[PDB]
RNA sequence: GUGCCCAUCGUUGGCACGCGUGCA
């Protein structure tokens, strides 16, 4: 109802008078070096507190008297500080003969809660708390009753107010907001993880830690964290009832027939089980992560130490400690200052604006107007003693085109454009007044001999409610991430119902950005790069490298052969149709492979990393595609420029500073890297949530407020979903994009965002699941006879297959098998053969026999998923059995599933 | 003002955006 926020644009101070220029410098550093004597002054407030002072609201969600008053007055602060005197140890007992105070489990955890001991070490603030009494000379009661009226106003301790009142009742304000933010801010973080903590800290068995230091001893048979998604939580239990049936089987093999015949007993047994564990893994790996094989067998090789269901507890007890152990405790360490301005209760200064820099420049000799903007701050001159109102310079062209230029009508290549650009507007009369209302509170910070100004100011949003129309969107890595928006309650050729109310499909497709170029328009979203017709050079200069590369060794089979500049995917990845970045995608991942192999020989493997990020003249730097597969060529690079550091020196950890000071080039080119692909994920969250927000002005314009319904993790304490699926869904940070998408809900009128977990939205058929009854029809893959596979025979005659199937996902596939067997006649006897070319024929000749011309079969990895209405507004109507199904998109019905997940709550009939 | 896209880097190339606490 009421949400303003901020919005900065980033400006630029210039250098215009030296003297002034220092005035408000030497201003800025006696601010600045102020600043600290507060910081340790309150700590120094803070620390003082005691128990029955608290005495008043009380008003805490769930922390304990002894939590907050342990963390107000303890505190993990850096090494190189005053308050030093305490130790990790004695911990308990200092805190108990302060106010005679038992430590419990709620301040103990805090307590036993590990900190960086490399930079940082508790401190007391309470020995600190009489140093500065004594430095005061002031009696320890009157600083007691001081601190007490002080936490009485909520001047002190957990949420502190605003510098304005503080320094009401206590120049000074935005020096005291650059001390005291730390002290208020990480006193809530550390509160809040201390609860979290408590809640998953008793949770965990504290049983099963002999069975959890046995399965951790996999790690001693770089480390990384165990998950239960590494396990298959669910399924290994079936996993481990087919092994013991094969121990069954091997029993009698055993016992039995003991000549020299047994090793080869043995060795069909392990390769027995490890198949049947990777199969295992790639079955569940098609709708989660698949298990590690290693970790697997390894602990198979240890079934009989581990009963059935020890397993599970061991793997799930690990994932927990080993979240809690590397999950710290936050640091109160010294703010850096920002000193921000305003124009009503902040150090007076403003920003002039157009019709007054339209006043100055006409008593000069100025044409019409000038490029750059002028700030009258109050600088508080030293050496004269007094404060004065000096004029400085800011250059943010953004700012002149958004707010700062006046309605007079209605290497710098780039910038040069923006201007004459906003210049021919001056002469167009096109622009529209801007009412500057003067509501900005600039913000000047000083870090070197510089600044880095940023005129920030307020909006206001007045978020609307009645939703006429939904929107939802995919925000995967699949391909092709797409939105639909969906109208509520419409008369037209679709009146589809929900539960009460009729559902109109709007309008639904993949959501690319338009980048115009000089002959052609591509999508940064989906671009995915060049069709290499013209990058023969490139593709070239990497065959040439790998062409001197003998060969790896897989891990499918324990073998593999070579003789001589034997080739690993160039046969199936050098082809014009692949797209660039693919292309340089899979390159990526053969050389981190080639690595993981050839470790000894990493020195040679340094000129190549740079050609494909540096050097090339298609690098990856240079050239990429703001595409789901982008952003995995970039994780690809920085797996491989890690694991490169990690096999040139194969033994402690090798940290970032060994890694800079084996190569100095090869560390600054993956810091590089790092930066582009930051600036590079903040660039698609800000692109996507354009688009999303662009369309949503149109479904506005057109209907009415358009709901977004994204994807949450946190601050809904719910998180039914585990680790594993939270984990595949938080990858590039896809909640990022949401994230900024709301962000930008906050000022764009008339949107509004809410967010639904990722459940229930995997094939669900949109507007009949859960609106009559459960359907969870599966997905398929229209495509013509002409071009099949082994891999699309082989799927859906596995689809067919009768057993227990524990996934639904299995036991809906097949139903659709059956179903496609009933709409083909396949005579599952002669369908579940070999020979595929004879299933073609046969789809051929079914297809003559129709009037259709493309045959439609289930899959997993296959788009044209099956809708009962008009949704991709490209569908055509193909009956199933008598169903005439609509064959949609799969991702246009994922983007309308993943919407309206919860519109029966999140648009109740109120 | 920072950035993103490009066989070629400009046709006056196209386009986007909050800077600073904890998010995998």
């Amino acid at each position: 109802n009421a949400s303003e926020t901020r919005k900065a644009y980033t400006t630029k101070m210039i250098p215009r008078s030296h003297d002034r220029m220092k005035l408000l410098g030497n201003f800025m550093d006696y601010l600045m070096d102020g600043t600290p004597i507060f910081f340790e002054l309150w700590n120094q407030f803070g620390g003082g507190i005691d128990r029955d002072i608290i005495s008043g609201t009380a008003n805490k969600d769930k922390i304990s008297d002894d939590l907050l008053l342990a963390v107000n007055w303890f505190k993990v602060m850096p090494i190189n500080s005053k308050p030093q005197g305490v130790s990790p140890s004695n911990l308990a007992n200092l805190f108990q003969q302060y106010s005679g105070s038992e430590p419990d489990i709620q301040a103990q955890e805090y307590f036993a809660s590990n900190f960086d001991t490399e930079k940082h070490q508790w401190k007391d603030m309470r020995v600190e708390y009489e140093r500065l009494l004594a430095e005061l000379q002031l009696s320890r009661s009157d600083m007691h009753h001081d601190l007490k009226l002080m936490y009485k106003e909520k001047c002190i301790g957990l949420s502190l107010s605003t510098a304005h009142y503080i320094t009401s009742v206590m120049s000074y304000s935005a020096m005291l907001e650059n001390a005291l933010s730390p002290i208020k801010g990480m006193t809530t973080k550390n509160c809040k993880f201390v609860l979290k903590q408590i809640d998953a800290k008793n949770d965990i068995k504290y049983e099963n830690e002999p069975f959890g230091k046995i399965v951790e001893g996999f790690f001693d048979s770089v480390k990384w964290v165990l998950h239960p998604h590494h396990i298959g939580e669910s399924n290994i239990k079936t996993l481990w009832e087919d092994l013991n049936a094969i121990h069954s089987k091997y029993e009698e093999d055993i016992a039995s027939l003991s000549e020299d015949k047994k090793e080869k007993r043995i060795k069909v047994y392990q390769g027995d089980v490890c198949q049947t564990i990777n199969t295992y893994c790639e079955e569940v790996g098609k709708e989660a992560k698949t298990p590690l094989v290693q970790l697997l067998r390894y602990l198979y090789s240890r079934k009989d130490d581990i009963a059935v269901d020890k397993i599970i507890d061991g793997i799930t007890f690990l994932s927990k400690k080993h979240k809690v152990e590397k999950q710290k405790i936050n640091p109160v360490i010294q703010k850096y200052p920002s000193f921000n301005f305003g124009n009503n209760s902040k150090l007076l200064g403003k920003i002039i604006s157009p019709k007054d820099k339209l006043k100055h420049n006409l008593k000069c000799n100025r044409n019409q107007v000038d490029n750059y903007i002028w700030i009258e701050i109050k600088v508080l001159n030293t050496k004269t003693m007094r404060w004065e109102k000096h004029h400085y310079a800011l250059s943010s062209t953004r700012f002149l085109e958004e707010v700062y230029y006046p309605a007079t009508s209605e290497g710098l290549r780039k910038v040069k454009k923006r201007q004459m650009r906003l210049e021919a507007a001056r002469q167009q009369n096109l622009l529209p007044r801007y009412t500057w209302g003067k509501d900005f509170n600039i913000n000047i910070c000083k870090r070197g001999n510089n600044f880095e100004v940023t005129l920030a100011t307020k909006v206001k949003k007045k978020k609307e409610k009645n939703y006429k129309v939904v929107l939802g969107y995919d925000a995967n890595i699949v391909r092709k991430n797409t939105y639909a928006a969906i109208e509520a309650h419409a008369n037209g050729d679709g009146v589809i119902d929900y539960n009460d109310l009729p559902v109109k499909p709007i309008e639904s497709g993949f959501v690319t950005v338009e980048s115009q170029v000089r002959d052609k328009s591509y999508d940064q979203l989906s671009y995915n790069g060049v069709k290499l017709l013209y990058c023969k050079p490139h593709v070239e200069s990497r065959r040439s490298f790998l062409e001197k590369y003998r060969n790896g060794t897989m891990k499918d089979n324990r073998g593999n052969n070579i003789q001589i500049d034997f080739m690993k995917d160039f046969e199936a990845i050098a082809d014009d149709e692949t797209s660039l970045y693919y292309f340089n995608m899979k390159y990526c991942k053969l050389l981190q492979s080639s690595i993981r192999n050839h470790s000894s020989q990493a020195k040679e493997y340094r000129e190549e990393i740079f050609e494909l990020l540096r050097d090339g003249k298609l690098s990856v730097l240079k050239l990429s595609s703001l595409s789901n597969l982008s952003f995995v060529m970039f994780k690809v690079a920085k797996s491989l420029i890690g694991t490169y550091f990690g096999h040139l020196l194969k033994a402690p950890p090798i940290t970032d500073e060994d890694k800079q000071k084996a190569d100095p080039e090869m560390f600054a080119l993956r810091l590089a890297l790092e930066e582009k692909r930051l600036n590079k994920v903040k660039s698609k969250k800000e692109v996507i949530a354009n688009k999303i927000v662009a369309k949503a002005l149109e479904l506005r314009d057109k209907y009415g407020p358009v709901l977004i319904k994204g994807e949450n993790i946190s601050d809904t304490t719910k998180k039914g979903k585990k680790s594993s699926t939270n984990s595949f869904l938080m990858d590039w940070l896809a909640r990022g994009v949401a994230n900024k998408v709301k962000e930008m809900v906050m000022m764009h009128q008339g949107l509004e965002f809410v967010e639904v977990n990722p459940n229930f939205t995997s094939h669900q058929d949109p507007f009949v699941h859960k609106n009559p009854e459960n359907t969870f029809r599966a997905r398929y893959s229209r495509c013509t006879p002409s071009e099949l596979t082994e891999k699309n025979r082989k799927e859906i005659l596995s689809f067919l297959s009768d057993k227990p199937s524990k996934r639904p996902t299995n036991a809906y596939y097949n139903e659709g098998a059956m179903a496609f067997l009933a709409t083909y006649g396949l005579k599952k006897n002669d369908v579940l053969g070999v020979s595929l070319e004879k299933f073609k024929q046969i789809m051929a000749n079914i297809l003559h026999q129709r009037s259709e011309d493309q045959l439609l079969f289930p899959s997993r990895g296959g788009m044209f998923y099956l809708a009962t209405y008009k949704l991709d507004a490209d569908a055509t109507s193909v009956n199933w059995n008598g169903k005439q199904f609509w064959v949609c998109n799969a991702d246009l019905v994922a983007a309308y599933n993943v919407g309206l997940v919860d519109i029966q709550k999140d648009f109740k009939k109120k």
